[PDB]
């Protein structure tokens, strides 16, 4: 069986054994049941499961060097599937609820889940608290006699925490954290002093990489029974950089990538997002350049937009993007190397991951 | 050590680790704790603490009965007030959701967090993500080595997605089931055909009964290591009972209570709820009443929600109120009889719940 077509089967496997589950034991009626069977397929389905398919990919890595009978194979196979749909549904509730918190419009050339006309924020806040009940229900159903059940849950649960503290870095990014304050209503950073590397990095790392690198590892890890191959510090190194790496793209496509073609209008300008680029350009600017970034970030007039992407235009930031690129490049290898050491083939795994993001 | 002291203690102790753990190894800096230390204070301080008291309620129950070291008495208290704090700060993430979801505008006679000028509907989705990952925090690190960590964090997934099936079921209640569709708006419902006890049971159990009163009853029995002294369908029964009852007081205050003692402006109304007010009138209404009602239910329009309370007046609610109340009076008697069997203690516990509940 192909990688991709064992993953999808699982899906409908899951869904069906969910909805089934809310017939038989929580009342539901047939078309509440159909409501909830399209939003999981509108907010599941639809990307790459980039994410999902690592501990597939993991797993089948540990398989061709481990022995194993044909229905443990099987069982291992089953576990990093499901074990890949907790984290693909837990990406899907982080995107509806962003989504409704940015006023987002857009997602994978389709409406956001929250616009379209039967849900509204009112149902879609909840549709999205599902999304994560579903990751819990999931792993006490399929993992519930499993060896690696909590330390599966306990890293699930960390992941999922650090994700939330990230997207609270990157929703106040643009303020002054001396003046953060409930009880005042938030003026975005008149000096972008915050707009540093260190900062930029706390942000991606807590909003992105654990999520979408560290957890597909080391979930892979657990389900193989394999934490033993592999240093753990390395592990998060290598994610923290690899991820980092993922993000500073985004960033740069956010701006330059046309709309039609990234699934989305970028706003990242407009919202005065701490972005590379503007954290980059910030870094090389003159004074003159600076004075003149200040007037036109974080205005939602599109003249001023256009003003923002002239200044990054003439700053050759492309001189830095592959400066960064090599030193990643660079430090990736090494920890990849490292890797070796212990699990040639965990290694390998995380050489894959690291060929699929450096591409796209 | 007075109950509520000792419960007020453990908040201070859990929000001191919590925001610790965040600086030293979520790279928080302070302001973003104090406005997390805030955030916690403004959402989970200031009601009754009846979910999180009863877990301590129902262990100093056993305590009194049991044989234990004094250290173990301690430790079973500090373990009730911290799986009390998480019922309450799982309470505090639906509240936070909900009161965006609906567009509230205050609770406990101040303004909803999402409306706290520095806080915004951005982050508060985000805040009220926070809260129910806190739940977890404070599991894994305070029951780590409990032999009831396991069937409590099993427990806990599984009434809060019961609680997130019964919003669904909440804001979904004034629709046609045959209508909801993600495609199309959803108009609200002419016949009312769907507001009969049934399905307002069905509302109440998954929105309001399972993290009200099944939660905090088992999980003192947890903490106890008691589960043994029960049967666990009379748990459930007594907890639907007392839960379906608790719901029904708050909807005759949503109408009839004054703003300022309620808290909060009642909206059912104008939200079109199935409450019980409205349920209970279609269940005794001639064909002239019907019509009536459905002229002016669900619109914002003073003039006809005034038009509803009159009719709720003139049917003689009190008089099924009363009988309705009765009737749960001697069910639940019968259930704490039946539970006197195994526990006394218990009995006693769900006798004082009760109690509670058949006042304020
Ligand atoms: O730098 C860090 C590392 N941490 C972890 O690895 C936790 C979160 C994700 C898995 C366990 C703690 C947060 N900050
Ligand atoms: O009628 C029911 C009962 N159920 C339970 O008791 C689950 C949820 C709360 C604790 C376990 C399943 C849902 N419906
Ligand atoms: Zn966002
Ligand atoms: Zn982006
Ligand atoms: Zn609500
Ligand atoms: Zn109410």
């Amino acid at each position: 069986m192909a990688s991709m077509e064992r993953f999808l089967s699982v899906y409908d496997e899951v869904q069906a054994f969910l909805l089934d589950q809310l017939q038989s034991k929580y009342e539901i009626d047939p078309n509440r049941a159909r409501y909830l069977r399209i939003m999981m397929d509108t907010t599941c389905l639809g990307g790459k499961y980039f994410r999902g398919m690592t501990v597939v990919n993991v797993a089948e890595g540990f398989l061709a060097v481990t022995q194993h009978d044909e229905a443990t194979k099987e069982r291992i196979l089953h576990d990093a599937c499901v074990g890949g749909w907790m984290i693909e549904f837990l990406q899907a509730h982080y995107l509806v609820e962003d989504d409704i918190m940015d006023g987002s419009v857009m997602r994978r050339g389709k409406p956001c889940w929250y616009r379209f006309p039967g849900v509204t924020t009112q149902c879609a806040i909840n549709d999205g608290i599902i999304l994560k009940s579903w990751t819990q229900i999931m792993a006490w159903h399929y993992f519930a006699d499993r060896p690696f059940l909590k330390d599966l849950l306990c890293l699930f649960q960390k992941v999922d925490y650090a994700t939330a503290v990230g997207q609270m870095y990157d929703v106040t990014s643009m303020c002054d954290s001396n003046k953060l304050d409930p009880e005042v209503a938030q003026p975005m950073t008149t000096d972008f002093a915050e707009f540093t590397p260190a900062i930029y990095k706390r942000i991606v790392k807590y909003k992105t990489t654990f999520y979408t690198y560290l957890l597909p590892l080391v979930m892979g890890l657990l389900v193989s029974e394999a934490a033993a191959s592999v240093e753990m510090n390395l592990v998060e190194r290598v994610a923290h950089l690899i991820g980092e790496y993922f993000q500073v793209q985004d960033d740069v496509m956010d701006c330059f990538t046309p709309p039609e073609q990234l699934g989305k209008v970028g706003t990242d300008i407009e919202d005065a997002k701490c972005s590379w680029l503007a954290v980059t350009f910030l870094g090389k600017a003159n004074a003159a350049q600076v004075a003149e970034f200040k007037a036109n970030y974080g205005e939602k007039d599109p003249a001023k937009v256009a003003v923002v992407k002239r200044l990054y235009s003439k700053a050759n930031l492309q001189a830095d993007f592959a400066a960064y690129e090599a030193e990643v490049v660079r430090e990736v290898e090494s920890l990849i190397e490292q890797l070796k050491v212990k699990s040639p083939t965990f290694a390998e795994s995380v050489a894959v991951v690291w060929e699929k993001t450096h591409k796209r």
